[PDB]
């Protein structure tokens, strides 16, 4: 059992509705107004072909920027300097207001929600995960603190070999609805999390998407709100965003916090703007000045043993769902497979959003190229 | 085999991507920008409880209108007189700009798209269905004309006993993704349609959702566009709508033309406005004056033997995906289960939209009450 979870709608029974009951009362009143949450759906455009390139400023310093973006399968690219959009690019077929999957950049948004609750005193990072989710007793999350989840410093037996259906990575996707279910699979994301095990050691960084979903579960237990709603209430609704964001949900309505958020590039930049504004957004304070300061400061360097990161950023680290380069510019970034970045350049008070679709989720090659672009653009923003 | 179908994206292989391949190239470039079409997803509101009742005008003539709307599980109600919204109602929890499933009102939208193509000479209603979809040879759709599909005058062995999983009605839902698949089920909606059989007789009205999906299939073969796109190009994008509409799609990306469209009440009214404007919308002509005239004129009365309709509307009929009351006011309406109506009142140049969620899909009781409200509101609009 995974315990109490926020009802899909007021008064809804556990797990209701399902794909087989949404047309029945009392579920249908809610379902008829939110069918996309139950059945895959397409947009029927109210609007009646070529790439849009408005690199302007930095274009002079980076003459071949558009080509570099094409080479890295860029779908949407936006640079916000202060409160001004100073550069934009959208591939042919992708409109400026279209939404794009964020993959793991979604994790940085989840960490932000957790930070908001810490600021309210609703979550104490020093407390064990089990203080909030007792049902995780007996799992790898039995013992570690919420902070260790935030910093991903928990050793977990988590096979990352996706090609193998038995791998935890693929099983995680199937449990959440990102892939076709297999006989025996956990019923939902919560159940999947309870199956995870580890040797009990902590302190060393181990990038694992399951950690973020545990954070979202904690958010739900502490607020009583579906993660989908908490993400809006504690973050999205305070950004004065142009459009709603979206998040895939599993069969129970649980948002795939670790990687299922989609939003426009301009709106994602508002999250970065909030971070560079000490945690304050147009709709109010999202997180404390201290929380933002701790994110920019980075995590323990000794815990970071991922050569895929340290070969490029030797003094890098990870904390509260953000990757910290530890470079001379103090760059920090949300990162997601296939080329997604919510990059912060505090020196120039700028935010760089790059949403892409590399053919591969990860390769040293892609990251070398991507980081080269982000660093070059950041430097092009320096006063000269 | 069901033949050629519009690719999910430019150059896509047949049936690609699936829930298990959307993260792979070359599908991911498209999928990352349209994930809702592959995985159930929820909106994360950009906006930070009580029913909204603005019945104003007609309120004086219909004092207990709000109570009547509550009694009929009304979610959204809107009256457009000419080009002006003269009355509105939204239940607590449903915002004026929220979208609502249209159920079979979706059929009237599909018929409109077909009408647009007839006006272009791309579809000849006198031609057999097989002229456009040769793959339907050997099925109940082998012989009947496109017009007979439009008027639903084809005898089809179609069990409407939903409780029975073997029923065509439930199998139709499973084939389209509206319900969990069962071993042996057709792979998609196209395949499901090819399994339908009948005694070969035509001429008598038989309400069957499969007919509308055959129309959408014809639309795709004639235009080369996914139905989702055709619905936008030939109708939605010409309405100057406030929001995009949405439509559920099956595993191949085929929109559930017969009942999966969702949109705002105000936007649905724009469809009615277009009908009362002789087929012209703000973005251009949608259908011909003749097409609209034929819809308002009604179908053959002798073909209409559905007592569920004729007991209330003795001179009623059905044509081109619209129900024609044949009453003294010449009322015509799109109708969908659980209380959905796109009601036209040409006498007062008004459109009445009522989107609801009755506990039951259909009962004489609900329809008696619903039609009573629509008729009373129409009469309240008469000059006095």
């Amino acid at each position: 059992s995974t315990g109490q979870h926020p009802a899909r709608y007021p008064g809804a029974a556990a797990g209701e509705p399902t794909l087989d009951s949404w047309q029945e009362p009392p579920h249908n009143r809610w379902a008829f107004a939110h069918l996309g949450e139950m059945v895959p759906s397409a947009a029927v455009s109210r609007r009646p072909g070529h790439a849009l390139a408005r690199l302007g400023a930095i274009a002079a310093q980076l003459p071949d920027l558009e080509q570099r973006l094409e080479q890295t399968y860029t779908d949407a690219f936006l640079v916000l300097r202060g409160t001004e959009v100073v550069a934009e690019y959208y591939r042919a077929g992708f409109a400026p207001d279209d939404r794009h999957l964020l993959m793991s950049v979604s994790k940085s948004l989840c960490g932000t929600v957790v930070g908001a609750l810490v600021d309210e005193g609703r979550i104490d990072p020093a407390q064990p995960v089990t203080e909030y989710v007792p049902e995780l007793a007996g799992s790898v999350y039995d013992g570690p603190s919420v902070l260790q989840v935030l910093d991903m410093q928990i050793s977990i037996d988590y096979n990352e070999d996706y090609v193998d259906p038995a791998s935890e990575v693929q099983t995680h996707d199937r449990s959440a609805g990102w892939a076709t279910r297999r006989h025996g699979d956990p019923a939902d994301t919560y159940e999947f999390l309870t199956t995870l095990r580890g040797d009990g050691s902590t302190g060393e960084f181990q990038y694992c998407s399951a950690n973020t979903d545990v954070l979202a579960w904690i958010v739900e237990r502490v607020t009583g709100l579906r993660y989908v709603e908490a993400l809006s209430t504690y973050l999205w609704a305070k950004l004065d965003a142009d459009r709603d964001a979206t998040i895939t949900v599993d069969t129970t309505g649980f948002g795939f916090a670790n990687g299922g958020v989609s939003c426009t590039a301009r709106d994602l930049a508002r999250v970065g703007r909030m971070m560079l504004d000490g945690g304050v957004a147009p709709g109010g304070r999202v997180v404390s000045e201290d929380w933002v300061r701790r994110v920019l400061a980075g995590g323990s360097h000794e815990a970071m043993t991922d050569k895929g990161f340290t070969n490029t950023f030797p003094d890098g680290s990870y904390t509260r769902q953000w990757w910290c380069t530890g470079n001379e510019r103090g760059n920090v970034s949300g990162i997601g497979i296939h080329g997604q970045n919510l990059w912060l350049d505090p020196l120039t008070d700028s935010v760089i959003v790059k949403l892409s679709s590399w053919p591969d989720p990860y390769t040293e090659h892609w990251h070398r190229l991507q980081n080269g672009i982000l660093l070059d653009v950041s430097r092009a923003l320096d006063a000269v």
